[PDB]
């Protein structure tokens, strides 16, 4: 539910750019079959940026329905206005979702005090477990360990998706929070390293197309079998890197379509279709992972 | 008007975070009297992030009404979803605004081709002049001179607010675009340098509280009187820097309240009240500028 | 000899700026008593920058003499001219030193091919074991894992001091080199993390003044007792950070003098004496480590 | 002379890496004929890093001799040990050089106070004009405008080569120093911008192969004819960039050989020969500049 291989699942779309139920069902069946631990619905990889809150909610509810209790579902609930974050979270109160993934406000670059008040207010308006999400390269701000420690004192703030790729954050956060506070990687290429340092799992883009390998890798890591996990990691490393050859989720949607997991690789503007060079790069990575 | 001193105006709020018409009137009267070239309504400094589109539109309409033809108004129209940008833009068609200030999508980090398709589509569906807005520190993406050059070929894409603070961009862009394309600094501390290199004006935070000095500085710059402009710039430099001592528009709103231009310095979360240290810093800068 | 807690030992000086033998002897006795694994003589912390090659060699030979076979000594041999690196290394051929620490050329920013040819040529002119040293913040260049792998194929290139503080390098290098290639941290604040990921020890500044704790921490790490090691790390973390409050080795020399380990904290220009604020910061860190 | 186009001249070498007098003569004759303002002898581009001080001095003396009073010569005198800088400077006292170009210490990352004491001591022990040289990408430290202002008060500290490429530095420094203090760009690609902002000249790599165009460009810039200067700059821009496609001076030495200005393009390790791809890139840039 908040450990192991968690997929930041794509929102598959028809050619008109609306959610494709047949494709979503196929994806969710795949994750259940693959041993994926949970699904993050309408996170970054799910095109939270270009779905309105009604559409977002429709996808989350559809994902929950189709999951049919077989696999836990975490809703993306991020917003750069605290009022909007609260409103979006309230949509899922008493819904069946097991928790929320909520990103530091983007664009407006709040202070560490602002981040504290933001997440505290959100937490106060829900009984749902909250996973903080830090990704400075996308947001323009950086939720530092000290503030994470402050926020971990709030009862329902229970973990962090740390997407900096800065591995020193693992033990910096760990020393300031209780032993049951969950540390999850948001950076596929460093996620095994992140678990080797004490992290409890990954919210993963790669898991969209290598769900089985990712589940296996994280199980091995949790068991302390890092050399064995590393063999899998090495097979997946080109995907971990090349799934960001063009902006996420352009490559991973293409990959999903290539593997027959979704009907179309359609995205919403300003995401654009994969370049020819992109296709070949990603195809090479899939081949390296043994997925073709 | 798209040259000279253009204020990125604060959205003054009462204690409930709602727009304060009386305060907005005072500000607009102040800019009319002080020679400001135009008003950017609900840009970053106007808390675009935390107003919903309906509130956003209300503020722009209120600003047009209060302006009453005395000073041109430019609407902030940025969104990270191309469909949303287009929809927001339509709310202002035939409103009386003279143009739109439209930011590169934030958080989703589109490619250069993505940015091209975003702004092209926005421009296609309006007759209004469009001013592009690049601010990588906030958005996570960087609209490069090559792509600005492509976009400048679109009839109604007329200029750019360049907020990198990287002065090499001025002549990189200038050489790729027609001589009527407007280059506006979005970085107060480097704006005079930007104008000296070929820039046509500034969309300014400092202009909120030093409107007359900014207007004169920009006129002198336009006339080639850089040494004379620089004397004014030097007295404003502490403001140019310290208005960002805490997240914009926290400092400038406090400054406006201290001068009596607005009734309260209230903001919306995740912006929080200025710190005591911040007040001291900002106060000092106002005094250096001769404003208190 | 190339694992555990290795000290990048200061070059203690009299008030005239020349090596102080009495102080060097006291330091070396301290390291023997403390269980320090080896001594790096005239590395960065030893003011390699401001000693000429004759003076450098005198200090290395004095350190070797005073060690008297009780503790292995690694000579700093870095130079940004390959001819000079070769000449400096040749001074120590058949001397008693057990190996060399050789930094990527600084200032002239060679290519990865240049780095390869540099280190290959050096290795070819000596039988001594070579430890590569990467510290981009000081040198302006970055020896990447791929090139490390290339160089590890040379018989006497046997390890790396990785001072980037970028923990992802550990497993990137490890996968490209043989199992007996040594990975050492050059970044005290992340060194435990570095060992947790597979590193074999640290070449440490902190060990100058906390030799016992550092030895104990590294032993615990090598044994897989990371929680226990972490308790020591937490006690030392303020030193790990604050020993760079002013340029290394200004703080650590002051610390050594304060602990009675050296007679004077004299350095050579352009290093300047510790500031008053500096003194208090470092004193607080020593107190936190229980060393006062 | 400390204004206009100043060439950072290559140290031409035979196949053994020894200075080639015949090639150096050709280069000097070329700069005399092409209107270059002065020659910087054994700066970065002259492989200061890989000549020992005696060879360094030989090249400077040979350059004075060949110049034969026809063009002023500035000696590179930088060292990261203040005592060494002073000693090197004395080798040139009463030599006929008109001044020294002295870099911020590299690798040891001194404080601003350290830099102050370094350059003050150097200036004290010579009558020669000193030009400070700031290039953080290479040295690991950054001489800030405040400290430049302090140093400019020293009689014989007369100017600065500012190689950051950060154009805001021009007027930050200018406002802190007297009107006779010389501001010289050390970044070819931004040099015209630097001059437009108030800079007095450039210490240039590009001038090695486009001496006449550089001399005219700088004269036009000095006269305020920026649009006319910019046309020349645009034909040189590919060289300004691609002369750093591989580490300086690898590209410019190859370019000199291709034009027939020098007999061989040999460098000293850790510089290695230009790649085939590099040749292609550089060749293209020469052609764009009209030189081949
Ligand atoms: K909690
Ligand atoms: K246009
Ligand atoms: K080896
Ligand atoms: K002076």
């Amino acid at each position: 539910m908040f450990t192991g291989s968690i997929v930041a699942i794509v929102t598959p779309m028809d050619e008109k750019g609306n959610v494709c139920r047949a494709s979503l069902k196929k994806l969710i069946d795949y994750h259940v079959a693959s041993g994926t631990s949970a699904i993050v619905s309408v996170g970054s990889t799910g095109e939270s940026a270009t779905l309105n809150h009604d559409e977002h909610a429709d996808v989350v509810m559809m994902t929950l329905d189709l999951a049919d209790g077989r696999i836990p579902v975490i809703a993306g609930t991020g917003a750069n206005a605290t009022a909007e974050a609260i409103s979006l979270t309230q949509r899922f109160n008493d819904s069946g979702i097991v928790g929320c993934l909520t990103v530091t406000p983007y664009y407006n670059r709040p202070s560490q005090e602002g981040l504290y008040q933001h997440f505290k207010a959100i937490a106060e308006h829900t009984d749902l477990p909250q996973i903080l999400y830090n990704v400075p390269s996308r947001t323009g701000c950086d939720l530092l360990p000290e503030t994470v420690g402050r926020l971990a004192k709030v009862k329902n703030i229970i973990g962090i998706k740390e997407a900096t790729g800065n591995l020193t954050r693992v033990n910096q956060i760990k020393e300031l929070v209780s032993d049951d506070f969950v540390l999850l990687s948001g950076d596929d290429a460093s996620a095994l390293d992140f678990m080797q340092l004490g992290g409890h799992g990954v919210i993963s883009v790669t898991a969209n197309v290598a769900a089985r390998d990712m589940a296996q890798m994280c199980k091995l890591a949790a068991e302390g079998h890092f050399a064995e996990a590393r063999v899998i990691n090495q097979r997946l490393m080109p995907l971990h890197n090349k799934l960001f050859v063009e902006p996420n989720p352009i490559p991973v949607k293409w990959a999903c379509k290539e593997l027959g997991l979704v009907a179309t690789d359609t995205l919403r503007l300003p995401m654009t279709p994969i370049t020819d060079s992109g296709r070949e790069t990603v195809r090479a990575a899939l081949k390296h992972a043994g997925l073709l």
